[PDB]
């Protein structure tokens, strides 16, 4: 038995394992480069090892040093999105289990697909620049040479130099600050990560950062003007950490800090160990998007502790994480709320399947990513098909109490390791050996490997959903003589989550007649709502229903923030509406140079330009 990562060009885990990284680097805002040395401790897994291969993407290599001597190296030609393979020739041949430190002096490209450089005018303070990393899935190679695969896990110590008036933070514990020994006006921040992580969890941020304390092991980081709203928005963090510890075992990372990025941050969150990255679009002003925090918190076990071996098995990361997320929200707000969110996720699943097509290879639970850019295939499917499976099994195996017992053991058995769907399923059968017959009733083939909607829908409690269906249906079937009965009172007992679910449900039946959508704004005033989730679905409904007045609103939102879940479909909807098409394409061309590289490439492909 042997399994290879088809997203990596580096030497595989069965040949050699990276065990440690010493990073010393300089952050240069003038050149937009990351400069420095990456010292890799490498353990050989076979006898007679003469050379290894590492991943790179648009990297400049200065020199390769092994034991104080320069050695031979060769970069192969670029294989599109995978980058360029780097063969390093070792001077002394390695036996099984032997270690060598390989020091690579590197410079990053200004166009690194891992990083976004912000000018002062692109930030909030407007006086200092900004940089952030997003390595997931395979962008770490665009920062440093590494085995860019989640099948390898490594500790790391880092030392990064930044201008005196800026703060560096990494996916590690802060080791304190001391001025550069060979310095301009600079500060050299030190970091240590004692826990072995996959390299996609390596992260760096540099900007005019200030912090506020909101929990015993939690600090919110952001620019001065965001720190206030953030401290309030995420107050529930420690209480979420506590419930997550009860569900998955002890939290091993020591510290759980949050960082609120610039609006161009491409995701809801990123579970960078010790330092969760979140979008500023979470700042609703009422804590209502805090499920995203629960999500990143849950990754401290499912994802960061037990890690997908290859990206083919991404669903292990996200399925279990969404499962724990919804349990945190459930234990906080009630079991009925947990069902409401679970049904809404099925809803999102339905949408991804309709969008891709019910026979699309990207709707499979386990996808073959041979010659597929992980960024193109990314969707809600692994999240929600993954949640549905676990949810279904939970109901099948006798409830959440029993299944959370499996979950805890699963985290315990596979902690600090990298696993496949098969390891998971094999452990499932091992744990529930008293229930093998029940497990053989499940259509494993269809769930794991079939496209489309799952072969079976779980059971959902409907308490909080009914009012959403009632109202959505009323609008969807509305005629002229219903329009005057619609009223602000329709919304009186609805939470922001229910409002969102109402719009999601109505969006599935778009377009609605223009007159009806105009009447919707007349009676509900959905334009005045700043909740990003609500605004997003609302503006999509408007654009898809041919409302011209919504064009500048959707244009504003699509470019005033970068979160791909909002930005991409807004651009797509605006391209599909003939009134806005030209303007959508023009707006993207003006904004693309100052957008995030991954977001730019994706929106560009969405729009069929370049
Ligand atoms: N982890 C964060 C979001 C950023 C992220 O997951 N990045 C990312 C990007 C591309 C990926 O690609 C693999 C993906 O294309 C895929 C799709 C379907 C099935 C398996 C894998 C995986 C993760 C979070 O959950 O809050
Ligand atoms: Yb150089
Ligand atoms: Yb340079
Ligand atoms: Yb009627
Ligand atoms: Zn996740």
């Amino acid at each position: 038995p042997e399994i290879v990562d088809t997203c990596s060009l580096a030497s595989p885990a069965s040949v050699c394992r990276t065990k440690h990284l010493h990073l010393r680097c300089s952050v240069d805002f003038t050149r937009r480069t990351l400069t420095g040395t990456a010292a890799l401790t490498v353990q050989s897994q076979e006898d007679n090892l003469r050379s290894l291969v590492l991943d790179t993407k648009d990297l400049t290599i200065e020199k390769v040093v092994i034991n104080g001597q320069e050695v031979k190296y060769a970069l192969g030609e670029r294989q599109s999105y995978k980058g360029s393979p780097m063969e390093i020739s070792l001077p002394i041949a390695l036996s099984k289990n032997q270690e060598i430190v390989i020091e690579i002096s590197f410079e990053t490209s200004p166009k690194s697909s891992a990083l976004q450089w912000l000018t002062p005018e692109q930030t909030s303070g407007k006086e200092h620049p900004y940089l952030f990393s997003q390595c997931q899935a395979i962008h770490c190679r665009a920062i440093l040479p590494c085995q860019d695969t989640p099948s390898v896990k490594l500790t790391y110590t880092a030392e990064v130099s930044v201008p005196k008036e800026l703060v560096a933070l990494m996916s590690a514990i802060r080791d304190g600050e001391t001025p550069d020994p060979e310095d301009p006006s600079r500060k050299i921040y030190k970091f240590i990560q004692k826990v072995p992580i996959p390299c996609y969890l390596i992260a760096l941020v540099v900007g005019a950062l200030e912090s506020r304390q909101i929990g015993p092991r939690t600090l919110v980081w952001s620019e001065k003007e965001q720190v206030e709203k953030s401290a309030y928005e995420f107050s529930e963090t420690e209480s979420m950490l506590k419930i997550a510890e009860d569900l998955g075992g002890p939290y091993v990372w020591g510290q759980y800090d949050l960082l609120v990025l610039p609006p161009s941050f491409p995701y809801g969150g990123m579970e960078n160990p010790c330092l969760t990255f979140v979008t500023p679009t979470l700042l609703a002003g009422d804590k209502s998007l805090s499920n995203v925090i629960a999500h990143e918190i849950s990754h401290s076990w499912t994802g960061n502790l037990v890690t997908n071996k290859t990206w083919d098995h991404f669903w292990l990361n996200e399925g279990h994480t969404v499962y724990l997320e919804r349990h945190i929200c459930g234990r906080l707000f009630g079991e009925k709320f947990r069902h409401f969110n679970a049904l809404g996720g099925w809803g999102e699943l339905q949408n991804s399947v309709k969008t891709f097509g019910e026979t699309h290879p990207f709707t499979k639970l386990v996808v073959d990513l041979t010659d597929i850019d992980p960024d193109v295939a990314y969707s809600s499917v692994p999240y929600e098909k993954g949640f549905a499976l676990l949810f279904y099994l939970e109901q099948l195996l006798g409830g959440p109490e029993i299944f959370l017992g499996f979950l805890k053991a699963y985290v315990e058995k596979f902690s600090y390791k990298s696993i496949t769907t098969d390891d998971w399923k094999d452990f499932l059968y091992s744990y529930f050996k008293d229930k093998v017959d029940v497990l053989n009733q499940v259509d494993w083939n269809a769930w794991l490997y079939s496209p489309g909607l799952p072969p079976i829908k779980p059971n959902y409690d409907m308490t909080l959903t009914n009012a959403c269906i009632a109202l959505s249906q009323r609008w969807i079937t509305a005629k002229e003589d219903d329009l005057n009965s619609f009223n602000a009172t329709d919304l009186k007992d609805l939470s922001s989550h229910q409002l969102n679910e109402f719009l999601a449900q109505t969006l599935q039946r778009a377009p609605l007649p223009l007159g009806h959508i105009k009447r919707m704004q007349e009676v509900y005033n959905f334009n005045a709502i700043n909740n990003s989730e609500i605004r997003f679905r609302w503006l999509r409904l408007c654009i898809q229903s041919k409302w011209e007045d919504a064009i500048p609103l959707a244009l504003k939102m699509a470019t005033e923030q970068g979160r791909m879940k909002f930005t991409r479909p807004l651009f797509k909807d605006l391209a599909a509406f003939d009134k806005s098409h030209d303007q959508a394409v023009r707006t993207y061309q003006e904004h693309k140079a100052s957008m995030h590289p991954v977001t730019a490439m994706l929106v560009g492909k969405d729009l069929k330009v370049d």
